[PDB]
DNA sequence: AATGACTTCTCATAAAATTCCCGGGTA
DNA sequence: TACCCGGGAATTTTATGAGAAGTCATTTAATAAGGCCAC
RNA sequence: GGGCCUUAUUAAAUGACUUCUCGUCAAUAACCCAUGACGAAAGGGUUACUGAGCAGAGCAGUGACAUGUCAUUCGCCGCGGGGUGAUUCCAAGCUCCGCGCUCCGGCUAGACAUGCCCAUGCUUUGGAAACUUUAACGGUAUGUAUACCGGCUUACAACAAA
């Protein structure tokens, strides 16, 4: 591994080869030892000369796997990085925040219920209400509602503006008129085209059509571009909203001349544009960067999910939902409308047969219909479980990783493209896997990252020489009070005989009515009453995080070796780190070098 | 005139339980 | 000179919240047609 | 022919509001059972009533329910200004008050009358900065650590070792 050398300013000098100098220097005060990895020197002296050959950075983009390499303009590797992100965390601790936020608010509305009770201001015969977006009621009870904010949440906004633009639900003429727009027919009939379409009348529809296409030869069938188009306007509803307003909805060529294009990404995606450009800033302070390379990633999942299909005989534009009215509509029908354990009940509840929990997909492969009754069976009790597998097996989620990765692409070409103007480059993954079979190169993160610096440059030698460094990412905040919560365990003779007094939602094993039961079958009532009379308790349980503590990704000092922590035990009395496994760590026979930088070097 | 590749997947932690250590009464 | 208990400090082991309903939103990719600008 | 915009269909993801439920935690009462320290403490349930909602606490600040009758008056939207997150910086997300219809949504919600109460918002998400006393890697001698050596530039190139 190369020593990177830093100036006297702190700015990067080019990496030095020559181990026995940098002993000799740290021996002499000529340099300190700013960092034992990646093993980094600060010069204390200014040298005779201070000239620097351009150097490449390049990144293989992942969720969890990041490749880094620099690449010196001749194309010699200066260093070679693999970063494990934490991105898999997020949506999960979001799925959390979710729970507790709704849990809180359920539990305002609980205590405003309670004191209606007790004043009988509680409504009278209200067996829930219908809202204006909606056409089934919520089930609401004993006080009206909260307001339910769902029908604007604006987030898009015209692009040539700042005003805001309209639901496709309400401006189905402007949609429609911008298709009918372009036809080699006469105003007139342009008219009666659109007006035919927007009253619906399906004879009158086929009678203009079949004009139509005797007097102009125009291909208007419900089947064919545009009558295709023109008839799916004519739906009761349209998702979202329009990227103009009604004043330039009227006009195409505006992407010319201006634009703002008033982006977003779900913190999920956010976090990880963010690790894919503070790679580039890490590694920015060790080596003296000029020019940055990166390779385009693009998916098409429905290909993922076909791989021995070539791509012109795949149907993108029709997979299991076309024209089937959505996820829970395609389930009804593709069940006949009945819960499918029992085949008498109507469908109540759309069931995830691998749960949300479990890392159970949303797609239509793991949904079943079922009735509440069934419902309650299928999350209690492992026999009815089991037997709904048998029916339609479920899924995990496929794609979670390589749609996050998907989203960020275009945002981190345009980020990269201003931070370096004239010094940004970009690959597509064949690039990577030409030069690697044409170099003898074997795959992984660090060495597609080298192909990728070398794109850009005209390589002398392609040899890929040193042992690559291992970045780990940890969190910069856990707000949580509550670390976990124990269940109320029940114990005889000191052996647990149940974990609740009845069962949670989830709960397969005993509650003590379940265990009272078996135990009122096997030995009668008398010894069953004397069993749970000598039963002895231990309380759901709340424990609780500690304020201010040190985080995961803290580097740190012990018996003279660089450690980073991996995790807290006991009120922060012993640290754990990594590669070490469960070995306790004391606090107090430890120094902390750095809190935690984010992205962390590891051995 | 097409399309190639690529990527992905189990814990930190508190506090309860268990062990170990020094000071002591006893012989 | 020497050993078995106790109480406090130190260290290790144990355990970890779920399901659904009425609606909405944003991003990326592919496919189709249109269009602007394109030897 | 390729870039970029827009519409339709689809695929794969992950964000917001509202509403239901199992289970928890606290306490009282009746009932079933276990049990007797030195006649009575200590113990487990079941059913009912009541309270709780990071078993809550911070910082903000007046509303929260109910009935009447008028209804698109309102508002999730525009402009302005605040709370919280939230402090080392700052972001996401939620939210409140004024004025308003340019745009977007709409019996959401608002107004007025009467009754009763404390019944408001946000808080389990994401980066970055800061710290510093961070002697690494290879070969040789010996009893794994102290010692000694890996030419010259921070670096390329040339030169020098060989
Ligand atoms: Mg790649
Ligand atoms: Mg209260
Ligand atoms: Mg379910
Ligand atoms: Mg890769
Ligand atoms: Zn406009
Ligand atoms: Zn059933």
């Amino acid at each position: 591994r190369y020593v990177y050398v830093l100036d006297v300013d702190g700015k990067p000098l080019m990496p030095t080869c020559r181990f026995g100098k940098v002993r000799r220097m740290l021996k002499s005060g000529q340099a300190k030892a700013v960092d034992t990895l990646p093993f980094t020197i600060q010069l204390t002296y200014k040298p005779r000369t201070r000239i620097l050959q351009p150097v490449t950075l390049g990144q293989d983009p992942g969720r969890t796997n990041i490749g880094m390499a620099a690449v010196r303009f001749d194309g010699k590797e200066l260093g070679r990085f693999h970063c494990i992100t934490r991105n898999k965390e997020i949506p999960k601790l979001m799925a959390d925040r979710m729970a507790a936020r709704k849990a809180s608010r359920r539990g305002e509305r609980l205590a405003r219920k309670r004191l209606a009770r007790k004043l009988h201001t509680t409504a009278k015969h209200l067996n829930g209400r219908i809202l204006p977006g909606c056409s089934e009621p919520i089930a609401v009870k004993d006080i009206i509602n909260t307001e339910s904010r769902f029908n604007n949440r604006i987030l898009t906004k015209c692009k040539v503006c700042g005003k805001n633009t309209p639901l496709r639900r309400n401006v189905r003429e402007l949609l429609l008129e911008n298709i009918v727009r372009f036809l080699p027919l006469e105003s007139e009939l342009k008219e009666t085209l659109k007006r035919t379409i927007l009253e619906g009348q399906q004879g009158n529809i086929n009678k203009l059509f079949r004009k139509l296409r005797k007097v102009y030869k125009i291909t208007l069938n419900q089947k064919d571009w545009p009558g295709k188009n023109l008839t799916d306007i004519a739906k009761n509803k349209l998702p979202g909203r329009l990227p103009f307003c009604k004043e330039h909805f009227a006009e195409n060529e505006k992407f010319t001349t201006i634009e703002k294009s008033t982006f977003r990404l779900t913190p999920t995606a956010t976090q990880l544009l963010r690790t894919h450009i503070n790679l580039f800033r890490k590694l920015s302070g060790i080596l003296p960067v000029t020019d940055v390379a990166v390779e385009l990633n693009k998916f098409a999942f429905m290909q993922l999910d076909n791989p021995e299909m070539k791509k012109r005989e795949i149907d993108f534009c029709h997979g299991p939902l076309c024209g089937t009215g959505g996820l829970e509509a395609a389930v009804k029908e593709q069940q006949d409308g009945k819960c499918l354990l029992c085949g008498k009940e109507s469908i109540g509840h759309y069931h995830h047969i691998v749960p949300r929990s479990r890392r159970g997909s949303n797609t239509i492969a793991n949904i079943a219909g079922l009735c509440p009754k069934c419902h309650e069976l299928v999350h209690k009790d492992a026999d009815t479980a089991e037997s709904l597998t048998e029916m339609k097996t479920g899924l995990m989620k496929k794609y979670g990783g390589t749609s996050v990765l998907n989203q960020i692409i275009p945002k981190l070409v345009e980020t990269l493209a201003d931070l370096f103007p004239g010094h940004f480059h970009v690959t597509n993954g064949w690039n990577t896997k030409e030069f690697r079979e044409k170099h003898h190169l074997e795959k992984d993160h660090d060495v597609d990252a080298y192909c990728i610096a070398c794109s850009h440059l005209k390589p002398e030698e392609t040899l890929v020489e040193t042992e690559p460094f291992e970045i780990l990412q940890f969190r910069k905040h856990n707000r949580a009070i509550i670390h976990h919560q124990t269940e109320r365990t029940y114990k005889l003779d000191g052996v647990t005989v149940a974990k609740n007094r009845k069962k949670r939602m989830e709960q397969k094993t005993d509650s003590l009515e379940d265990w009272y039961v078996d135990m009122a079958k096997e030995h009668g009532k008398t010894q069953a009453d004397a069993m749970r009379s000598r039963l002895t308790v231990i309380k759901s349980t709340r424990y609780y995080n500690t304020p201010g503590r040190m985080m995961p990704g803290t580097v740190f000092l012990y018996e003279g070796k660089r450690y980073v922590m991996t995790g807290q035990i006991t009120n922060g009395k012993y640290y754990r780190a990594y590669g070490q496994e469960k070995r306790n760590f004391p606090a107090v026979k430890v120094r902390i070098l750095t809190k935690n930088t984010g992205l962390v070097f590891v051995a």
